[PDB]
């Protein structure tokens, strides 16, 4: 097993990634579809073109990225690139309390580097018109309900990868493909709702950046902690209680 | 194995899965295309932006949430999530008599949550705009054929169930994942013919959200019971038929 | 359970019976949904006019998961081959008796025949006179000559995947299906607008029995769905063994 | 192992699979979606009917056709396609130096048989409307940000490569999958930046053909030769670092 310091720059260059790519695909469908019909008010661009489609495509970005995150670097950190995994491991006592912290600022700082990277390969476009993908909820969407799409979300999430990862029983060498392509089709369907985040440091990447440049966003940040989180707990310890 | 007791409760998670995210990507396509040029009698709303890309993403809701829960939870309940599998399964003797209708029960109940919960995440405009993605003949197609569609669906469905879940020489693993996929596959084609149902509680879930808002259909129920079962029990017992 | 002819026949049937329902059957729908909208130009005939190539994708989809869907439960039984220029270049390297070749592709033809007609009572007179119950031939500006060649180069890789993930002992095994169907998926994506993909003579031929029912006579294209398929294959075929021995 | 010679042979017949399917997807996107509305300037017809769909669907065109050509040749080659790999892992001592050479040349004239012969089919649209799917910088992107996209780009697919490919402890079977659908992934997000080549034999190709049609490109030839290998490098080094 790799010392700690190796498992930080691993969760570091994981969520790196996972900002890069997934958050990157749906700046670039608003900025190529920036100008189209939007035919109401619940679409803002995405879907605007390539309908649902947009969506999914997004989605893919998401989970083929994800899915070679951890066939790459799961061997190493674990491949958590997420703090709600990771606080919903330390709560089934699968992970040390004393890296839970660690974890979860190198999954920011890679969050943030990530975003900021995206910005600077693309231009401030990135941010000014693809909102560095920042996740925040939708047209019709209180938060009262955003939180429980993202807890219902995230839920689905963390029960996929106690059955195909963390379970001794589960069929080896799957876990990557299919975490990921879960994620994928969670985007899909609630990715209109709130943007589909799953993640306190895939929605803060973007929000920083934004920030940085202008588009401060933090007051919907509580629904992509709290939402997240109790999806997650819930499904491992649900999890737990089903399979014993 | 795990108690009935448990079997049951995860049933109920499996197949509320199943309809939140499965149908309430048919909402969200419905919703986000509301207010674009509909070409034809023949599209209405769904692929009005994205063409057919907008089923197959609809498809692929469907197919990787399906795949997320038997990886999840096939392990606990079988994930049946269909009471067509479940009375296809009995009538090979696969399955317990006794257990049909606490599974099938399992299924409604957890299917209606599924519809319930999704509507309260978006609001009203999940039923009045997206028909809470609930199933119904298309534009031009008769009960006659709208069985016959859902029998040849659910058909393909069962047989690949049989052939790679229920016969001891499938290749350990693929299960989840191969079953979602045919059935996301499946949606794309016959999706725009009688929505894709293959499945009686994943219509019923709508039906009921919608009738409770409102807009009664379950005229159209029988075609989502008689359809799936007759392709159900076809496709298993000529599999067994072909397989000695 | 090395299961008799007969019932490796009537597998052949029902697989080649869901490859041409539900693949073609995808091409139809889109056709369908799709008419009426701008067609911006004349290499666009409606496929893609809403969905751009994400069309071409969803309809390449729809065949790779039935495909592999097939396979999964069926290849254990006849092969799963639900495809003539598969059985004759697996023929081609003794892979294959010759007395089941015929039989073989006989079984096909009449899945195909059976999938196409069952969608088109499905669906309506629609799936033919507007959806063309999705028969392959040549788009706009393509020629017989480049329409074999993009068939042959297109069934090429499709039989080189055949060799390398399911003929091979040394093929990780269940990956077959589902790769020789995303496979598939990924050649129609590229080729469908330039000859409509078919890869697969008994699935051109169900679409052109049915048509030709309708009043729409397209047997004219056949050859370009017999001989590009086949020259693709055999190559393909034996061209894997060269790369692989002694 | 096979002789060099069939090994060369090996990898003409894959890059050339690579370039006809890949690039081949990008021309008729362009192909048939020319005449219709692009809604601005960073659209340039990808996009403009399927939205990132059109994107997705052309990743996957490549991400496909790379994972058969892995599936079926290699066991031969060891299925490179590509000359950032081969001096990626030259760089680790996982490649002989004596053939690094030999294989770019089979790379470069396997994607040159692909473009010309994927022109063939076509008709000269091919080039003077889908540009034979030549990569190049998109409407306000520099030559600095189009290499750091195509390094970020070759980044993550060598991380992979050296992951589920190159590592004693990776999971049999699963390398062509998803090495592919990781590509594919990428070309999703990075597609509309700069082409998202990720490799020197592949924009090669179709910068032949264009320039044998008229269409000169070259200026543009170091972005797909510097960023690739940077980030093919750096991915094979980083990895080693982070696991041992
Ligand atoms: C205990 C409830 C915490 C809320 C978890 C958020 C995800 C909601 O998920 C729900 O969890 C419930 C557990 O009570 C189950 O009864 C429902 O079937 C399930 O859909
Ligand atoms: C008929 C009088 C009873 C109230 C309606 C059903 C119970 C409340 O339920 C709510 O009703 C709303 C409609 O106003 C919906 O938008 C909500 O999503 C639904 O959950
Ligand atoms: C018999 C079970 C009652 C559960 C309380 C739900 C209260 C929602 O209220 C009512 O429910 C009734 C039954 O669905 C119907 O009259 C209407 O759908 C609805 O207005
Ligand atoms: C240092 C001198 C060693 C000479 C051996 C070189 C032959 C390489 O061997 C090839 O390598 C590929 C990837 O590298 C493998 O996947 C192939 O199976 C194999 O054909
Ligand atoms: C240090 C001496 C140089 C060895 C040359 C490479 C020999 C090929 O080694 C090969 O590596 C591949 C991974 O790319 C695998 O596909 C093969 O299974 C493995 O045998």
């Amino acid at each position: 097993t790799m010392t700690l310091a190796k498992r930080f720059t691993a969760e570091v260059v994981g969520t790196f990634i996972l900002v890069f790519f997934g958050p990157g695909a749906a700046v670039i469908t608003l900025m190529i579809a920036n100008g189209a019909d939007k035919p109401n008010e619940f679409n803002i661009g995405i879907g605007a073109l390539g309908g649902l489609g947009d969506w999914f495509a997004i989605g893919m970005a998401f989970a083929l990225a994800i899915a070679a995150v951890i066939y790459s670097l799961g061997r190493i950190s674990g491949a958590h690139i997420n703090p709600a995994v990771t606080i919903a491991l330390w709560s089934i006592g699968r992970f040390p309390g004393r890296e839970v912290v660690p974890y979860i600022v190198a999954q920011f700082i890679g969050a943030a580097l990530g975003s900021l990277l995206f910005l600077a390969c693309v231009g401030p476009a990135a941010a000014t018109v693809g909102g560095l993908g920042a996740t925040a909820p939708f047209p019709g969407i209180g938060y009262g309900q955003a939180i429980l799409t993202e807890a219902i979300g995230t839920f689905l999430l963390m029960l996929v990868i106690m059955g195909v990862a963390v379970d001794e029983r589960a069929p080896p060498g799957f876990a990557g493909l299919v975490i990921g392509l879960t994620v994928g089709g969670i985007i899909t369907t609630i990715g209109n709702i709130t943007g589909s985040s799953l993640n306190p440091a895939r929605t803060f990447g973007p929000y920083l950046g934004d920030s940085l440049m202008g588009i401060n966003l933090w007051q919907y940040f509580p629904i992509y902690v709290i939402g997240p989180i109790v999806g997650a707990v819930a499904a491992a310890w649900l999890y737990n209680y089903l399979a014993k």
